[PDB]
């Protein structure tokens, strides 16, 4: 089989990678010394869970974004290991690292702000971007910006991928989701669960069928193609352009549901690239979302268990 | 050749997280985050070159990490001649808040054979470019117990001294061997502890105790007795360090400080009281700091000024 030369290929942006650090700890003894053998050391990043879960599902794949310094190093280092491709943009600053503390039931996080992107690293990055655009045909966009950058600066993305058609899949929150949904350029997919879709509104949370309709309706809202809504067990809502949609999944037992978001964004980004029907697209989504939470590690999906789960997926026109 | 060798066999990437509050089970956000070279014989090291003395740090690296190392080194324009290793060299987090110092210490990589005889003979060629080695810290996983044993034998041969910071199981393998460190620096609890007799402050029992066959053919030793000051054998005359008042802000690496101290004394050929004088004002000097193996050399002159040294 050779090596394809088009554009068939979906490209994550990992904008603030670090390399995660995992503690598992029998005890977290305050004010001592902690000892431990077994760490695990990830390249992680929201975008990255996306990049794993589509190299499982056969997607051909290219992770980009900001690295640097060692850490930068280490994370190529462990994509390379992956059979990853990537090309991501090299900068003066430190890639960061993040701890999780796994301990007595608990997970303490200490989350690293990151490097500061100066300004030749941010327009030169644009150039880049610009760049893999030509060998692409979507782009999932994951996790916040890192420092230094302008907060218009998906936005900027997002106009370089409208102008040559190619459909963004946006997974971002809080005033970084809220900036995009307020300016002309438009992604092709946003995917807020339901208090966030309400709190982006300033409403209060209502599970009815039509405040649902009302409120992905709003004018916040407008010109992004598919909104994708968790509700939670109760699987989703949806709206594509003004066709509504009921996602109903199946009782399952979760382990791990971090990184299901992750593992839907690369379900949602596949079904595009494929340009698979409306109900195909969704029950892919939830089907990657609900495996994932399943399985103890995070954006990991055993396919295996896959077509059994999609078969229960009930998707109805509402 | 003048020149100290410092030896940092399993070094770490230190992480240190200064937080308000440390909130468990929940995110934490950090934005202040210092990442430095660390382990003891880096301390010592830095130390030494605070002091001016010509220093070259080795020791295993290994990946990523290793090359961090060399990084920070190189920017602070340390010499180095490490000994690179297949795994990865290990990180050590610090988490400091609300007067609590929580920390998590990675075991790091295992040292398989053919690297722990590579770094004998990467070891033995810096020999010929020294005169004093000083050596801190424990084995990392994967190495003979005797490793530290082989290093001095090599030492030995060459008749450059070796200042030995390493406790526990581990300084009492090489106690037990035939080939000597020059100097030891056990305090007076980890004294007993190797005799497994009970805790004597008394002069007498501490003349007798650093004076029994466990610790046989080692020129000096020198105890710790905490603000008190130090207690020391030389060959067979005994010394009693009397030292000024301080206010201790971080005691940690003060050992570091000392060992750098003892090490620059022998380098020098300083006499006797100078070297328990110098030993001391360093390990105080760095007991006054908030950084661990950072002392200020103003304070030098009036601490060793103060210090008075008394044969017993």
């Amino acid at each position: 089989g050779l090596v394809p030369r088009g554009s068939h290929m979906i490209l994550t942006l990992t904008l603030n990678p670090s390399v995660d650090i995992s503690y598992p700890l029998t005890a977290l003894k305050l004010d001592d010394v902690n000892r431990v053998q077994e760490v695990s050391k990830t390249a992680g990043g929201k975008g990255l869970n996306v990049t794993r879960v589509l190299a499982q599902v056969g997607e051909p794949v290219l992770a980009s974004g900001f690295i640097g310094g060692e850490l930068g190093q280490f994370i190529a280092k462990k994509l390379d290991h992956a059979d990853i491709k990537h090309a991501f943009y090299n900068i003066k600053g430190e890639t960061r690292n993040c701890i999780a503390i796994l301990h007595e039931g608990q997970q303490t996080e200490i989350l690293e702000q990151g490097p500061e992107i100066d300004n030749q690293e941010a327009a030169g990055f644009i150039k880049h971007f610009e760049q893999l655009l030509e060998k692409v045909e979507a782009v999932a966009i994951s996790g916040s910006l890192p420092k230094g950058l302008n907060q218009d600066y998906y936005a900027q993305i997002i106009e370089r991928c409208q102008n040559k058609g190619v459909p963004v899949i946006l997974d971002c929150s809080g005033a970084t989701l809220q900036t995009v949904l307020e300016n002309p350029y438009k992604p092709t997919v946003i995917k807020p669960n339901i208090s966030e879709l309400y709190q982006l509104l300033n409403q209060p949370l209502d599970e009815s069928l039509e405040s649902l309709k009302q409120a992905v309706s709003q004018p916040l809202f407008e010109g992004i193609e598919w909104i994708i809504v968790s509700l939670g067990a109760q699987g989703a809502f949806a709206k594509h352009n003004h066709t509504f949609y009921r996602v109903n999944i199946p009782t399952i037992s979760v382990l791990n549901p971090v990184g299901s978001g992750d593992s839907t964004v690369a379900g949602i980004t596949s079904a595009i690239l494929n340009h698979e029907n409306d109900h195909d697209l969704l029950k892919k989504a939830n089907t990657l979302g609900m495996l994932n939470a399943q399985e103890a590690q995070t954006g990991y999906v055993n396919l295996n268990n896959y077509d059994d789960l999609f078969n229960q997926i009930e998707v109805l026109e509402v």
